[PDB]
DNA sequence: AGCCGTAG
DNA sequence: GTACCTACGGCT
DNA sequence: AGCCGTAG
DNA sequence: GTACCTACGGCT
């Protein structure tokens, strides 16, 4: 018997029931599930306790950081037993602690999080079966006529709807099934009904057979080693999908959890696709701007339009990390060829953020077209979209190397990639040569490719120091490259020296960087510096002036700046790319042969869409010719016709065509029958008959393939190529 | 020379200049605009201070609000001359204080709001001329190759489209001009050139000429005096639209902003129109659901998506109004007939918020669907949307009586509405009555409408107590309206009794109300209770029991509830409403008439729309009959002519026809000259003829017109009706 | 501990 | 992932 | 001093 | 209108 709300945490919904052993607490994801939760619970014994996303990794966290955190804090408040030394399962105020996330991988993750809260802090709730894992609804299934049924797989998805199709059940197979992502899309109702119900309820309870091995379980997924945790994934990954109270080991449940997380955030969310460079956010961005028709003849449109279409029909993910992918994109300081243009504040290369979507408008570039170049056409792999309603590309066709063009940056689990950019025209010719040498070897191959692209060339300008590291880089997949600011000497009328900083290293805060300086001079770290001005503006760019004492020399205080400040830093070339969904560190003739595969592959598939429409628009104005040889005979034929099916299988009879054809001449319109009208479906026959020919003489010559692959990415360089910024010095 | 930030406020970007006489401050609405205005500025001599939205109204604000306002202090601070006694125009750190806001009735509103804290707090800042308005242009016009144009006048935009049309440049008929209501919408370099750049910009000096007349009116626009604002803005706002430095005495331009603003806000957002009882932001969002085909007939699509839309192309302000309006349209305890079929978690009636947006899924409902019946059939007037881009109505055809049947609550400037919700049926049979007695005066009409409007219907249920309260509303548009929730005695097992409560009135938060019964038992108001218990659930509804003491007198406990609590409460009806574009306090029979008077405009608009469709179609049909019947010369014709053009001349000779008809046949598909698809032309150009005088007749005789609105209006009820669910009781 | 870039 | 601040008016 | 609903 | 919290990794 413990007291119950009417010094506990103020967002806690708790159960009337003073009874542990009765009493249930449901540990939610965020406000919006906790708000579904609570109206649908049963006030008696189930509380609500909803947190603030990510709660803290407790292994990686130093205990005093763990215990300001609020979340944890309102845990280790809301149970009542302590943590440690101090913990005293006697005032454990709920006999089930059921943790209840969204049915997504980040929603696994918070439970793995908690998890090794609970394991690190309460190790006994684990040991003595408190702690159960609610299993949610992944799908509904709405059926017309008949109710709503629930998938927890996507096996179990299949199924039902396969059973209820040969029950004569009609669904609507696009619209007709719903991907819960989020528990706050289920409503009070369908979340009892589902996941709450104790007469209907599945709840996973975790158990803990071997503390050891679960210890060192922990200590690899959560802990610090990177090393070991990538190692892990690796080995493992490769083979998870093969390993009411149901009970499940704590270790099964965090490994499986985890690796599934990290698969997710790997593949499919943090590294770009080798073929096309693309973040699987900002393919999706791209692609919904497209198919919204926000291309670059047409108007912007509001930000908050693409971002919100974005996330509706693609990217189930929050609208802030959507909006930030287009901003970025819309930067000509964040990428070397932006994709998006934008209108209205798009932020700065300091600290002033961009304005609010509802603010700024965005459509695609000129450039950003050249990714999508023919996409209608078959030129690329599409896949259902997270819950089956619309269709999406794998890979955009990329008519440019945008991988290397743009570079990437990105934080996966257990590892990151950091791609530079480079210039358009140096990839270009790389690219000409490698289609040229087809045959070239590994060696041939990368030597050929390094010596036409010569180094990253960032979009900030400024100064790549040595070959070394971009060598490396190319060579390995790693490789440190040093970057440096532009400084200029002016000496003013009464003889004082001045330096004046006009360019910055890739990626360094305008603002950060003035900062830096004034506190390393005021903390006697920088000597020799009077003064330090910001005369930055839109009309002359970066400008920051620094003022040198009369006993200092320009020199020396140059060569401090460079060691003390980012006015030079080093680029941690991680060369790592998705290659047909693997991870991979890559050298640069590899990523060139790769983007090279796929242009050839886009060629072919163009060609064998175009060759099978031409067949079929042949086969069409064949039965047309036919129709308007024996004109009479078929007016006649179509006006002695009682029905147009009559008329129909008359003409398939008098003209020996086909029912396609036969329905094409039904659907002629009367201007058709005009003289120049009647001769243009001539020509347009031996038009089309010229044109499949060429067609299937491009699928039989490989030569003709790469030479089309050639000519055309040459035609993006001459019309959208620019002169390299970054300056290599010895 | 006064010290520049490398205490003053974290926001601020101060100048390099410390000559006062040089500085200028930039007082800009929010972080956005603050942004570009930062980039853009010459940092020499402009400061940037961007505020959080709608500062503090010093006027009404107790001190202590004041004193707490973080962006009230940031000015002061900023300025550094103090304030009333402590007063130092020698410490002002700028002698050019720029208010800079938005280009919307808003960003005036803000403006106003600055203006009287200068003059309340430091008056001497406008004696002396230190106070000016930014004047940002209105129009971008984007030319195709040509650098783009900004208009400040609607004349200069037309004016200088026509000069860039006549100079051969090429603009976008969709979206060439750009219309700015938010300064966030202009990059740094665009905000310079327009705006900020001493050498182009315009600013308004502020100027003060009698000191008294300028006190005065503060006091009414900006005090606590209601009623002597409201008769302020009722007989100015009929003509105030006809009242390099440009000087502007601070009263005018207190006067004409504060005016835009406030008619802005009573006619165009708080107030409902009294033809479909939609304030602009429902109409809006409703109209652009429709747009994007959210129809009950399809799938739930992401509130976003809605949200988006609507933002984009119509209510140009922020996502969280628009959001919240839609969940509000779809709460079924706030709206009597919900106009939004909202999926997920749409809030609690208690303290319970909505999910996010990119949680929640809405479409629009079957009954919201009559709002928009015939929408596209000229049945309303359309205007062009904030910028021109799109046409959006004016008001929605409203089918059924929306704004007696949900009701309406706004606060205006100097006003509110509170119009209560009423049964559908109840307000059917008073327009049937309407309709059949249309020549009966005002004092029948009121009597027989009041006979059949028994009273408020909440969706909340509970007792309305009396009649008085509700004939006041209906004959005066004012009444005080008594509402009592249900409580049930029940008798437990062991001798005790308890009250449970299961309808509260309507707009009480059940949180609330529970906190409030616990609140005043501590406090000692509420005796002879002894247990307190919210036994409420999805399955049960509302069910709040309170056991009292068994010394206790159930009925007196209930008494003091009614007493002490919002168990009973009353709704303050004020019937106001925008009437030809004029805001009215209305009787309820003069509401009925204006939503008849609608019906009956909507019903002769439909019927002209028709008749005109009908005429057109009856056109083509003649033409094709007249073919038909010259088959052979018309297809003889169509083959021995060398063009189409030639063709469609040869057929308007041949069968004396006009170009329409003669493209119709040019048009007609070989399919058409079946035997049967003959026929059918021959019948449906009867049947239309048929159609024609039936249209004909409709309009002839206004019974028709009013048996038409009855008959639809029935159907509507029939389908869509419900029963009463608040009692009334004497 | 603090910087980046998609996530809660 | 979450939580306040304001203008407006009319009741408490 | 605080409730409500479209606005910053 | 605005401002923090967190996971992830790899440099500082
Ligand atoms: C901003 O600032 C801030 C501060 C603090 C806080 N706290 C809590 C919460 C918050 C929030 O609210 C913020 C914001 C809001 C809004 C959101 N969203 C927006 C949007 C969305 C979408 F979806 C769309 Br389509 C749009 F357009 C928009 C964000 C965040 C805060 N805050």
């Amino acid at each position: 018997a413990l007291v119950r709300r009417k010094g506990l945490p103020g967002k806690l919904a708790d159960c009337r029931s003073t009874d542990p052993r009765k009493s249930e607490l449901y540990v939610v994801e965020g406000d919006s599930a906790g708000g579904s939760a609570k109206s649908g619970r049963d006030s008696m014994f189930q509380a609500i306790l909803p947190l603030r996303g990510k709660i803290i990794n407790v292994e990686k966290a130093r205990i005093d950081r763990v215990l300001k955190n609020t979340e944890v804090q309102a845990i280790i408040t809301a149970l009542g037993t302590g943590i440690h030394d101090e913990f005293d399962i006697g005032k454990l105020r709920y006999h089930k602690i059921v943790l209840m996330a969204d049915a997504d991988v980040d929603g696994q993750h918070i439970s793995t999080l908690l998890l090794t809260l609970l394991f690190r802090f309460m190790r006994p709730l684990i040991e003595n079966g408190h702690v159960f894992l609610a299993q949610p609804p992944l799908y509904k299934l709405k059926w017309q006529r008949s109710d709503p049924e629930f998938a927890y797989s996507d096996r179990e998805r299949d199924g039902l709807l396969e059973a209820g199709l040969k029950a004569g059940k009609k669904i609507n197979k696009e619209d007709g099934i719903q991907r819960y992502k989020g528990l706050g899309e289920m409503d009070a109702k369908e979340l009892w009904e589902t996941t709450m119900d104790p007469s209907v309820r599945v709840l996973r309870q975790v158990t803990l057979d071997d503390a050891a091995a679960a210890d060192e379980l922990f200590s690899i997924l959560m802990g610090e080693d990177v090393d070991a945790r990538r190692s892990f994934i690796t080995r493992n990954a490769k083979d998870v999908r093969f390993l009411r109270i149901e009970p499940v080991d704590i270790e099964q449940e965090m490994q499986r959890s985890y690796i599934d997380y990290a698969m997710s955030v790997i593949v499919g969310r943090a590294l770009p696709e080798v073929r096309d460079g693309l973040k699987p956010v900002h393919r999706r961005v791209l692609y919904a701007m497209f198919d919204s028709g926000f291309r670059p003849d047409r108007s912007h449109a509001k930000s908050a339009r693409s971002v919100a279409e974005t996330m509706g029909n693609y990217h189930p993910h929050g609208d802030a990390s959507i909006y930030d992918s287009l901003v970025r994109m819309a930067q000509p300081w964040s990428l070397r060829y932006p994709l998006v243009d934008g209108q209205g504040n798009f932020g700065s290369p300091g600290n002033d953020p961009p304005a609010a979507m509802r603010y700024t408008e965005a459509r695609l570039t000129p450039l950003a077209m050249e990714m999508l170049r023919e996409i209608d056409e078959e030129t690329v792999d599409f896949i259902p979209n997270y819950d089956g309603r619309v269709q999406e590309p794998t890979v955009l066709p990329s008519r440019f190397p945008n991988l290397l063009a743009n570079g990437s940056g990105g934080i996966a689990v257990g590892m990151a990639t950091n791609i530079p950019p480079h210039n358009l025209r140096e990839l270009a010719d790389a690219v000409f040569w490698a289609l040229e040498n087809h045959d070239a070897d590994e060696e041939e191959t990368l030597a050929a490719v390094m010596g036409r692209v010569k180094g990253p060339d960032f979009p900030t300008a400024g100064l790549i120091v040595g070959s070394q590291g971009t060598a490396d880089a190319y060579k390995t997949g790693r490789g440190s490259i040093r970057m440096r600011g532009v400084v200029e000497v002016e000496e003013d009328s009464r003889g004082r020296t001045s330096l004046v900083i006009t360019e910055l290293p890739y990626q360094v805060n305008h603002d950060n960087f003035i900062t830096s300086i004034a506190e390393q001079v005021r903390d006697g770290k920088l000597a020799g510096i009077s003064n330090i001005e910001d005369q930055s503006s839109d009309r002359v760019g970066l400008r920051i002036v620094i003022e040198i004492k009369r006993d200092a020399v320009a020199k020396v205080v140059i060569n401090n700046l460079y060691k003390h400040t980012q006015l030079q830093t080093s680029f941690g070339a991680n060369m790592l790319a998705i290659v047909d969904g693997v991870p991979r560190t890559l050298r640069l003739d590899q990523l060139i042969r790769y983007y090279v595969d796929h242009q050839l592959d886009v060629i072919v598939r163009r060609t064998t869409y175009r060759l099978r429409k031409a067949n079929e628009r042949a086969h069409i104005l064949r039965g047309l010719v036919k129709a308007l040889d024996a004109l009479d005979e078929v007016i006649a034929l179509i006006r002695a016709s009682e029905t147009v099916d009559i008329a129909r299988a008359g003409l398939i009879e008098l003209l020996d065509i086909d029912e396609i054809q036969a329905q094409a001449i039904l659907d002629m319109q009367l201007r058709r029958l005009a003289a120049l009208e009647r001769q243009r479906i001539i020509d347009d026959l031996a038009k089309i008959e010229a044109e499949i020919a060429d067609l299937e003489d491009i699928l039989a010559k490989p030569e003709r393939q790469r030479g089309i692959v050639r000519d055309e990415l040459a035609e993006i360089v001459d019309r959208h190529g620019d002169d390299r910024r970054t300056r290599i010095i010895a």
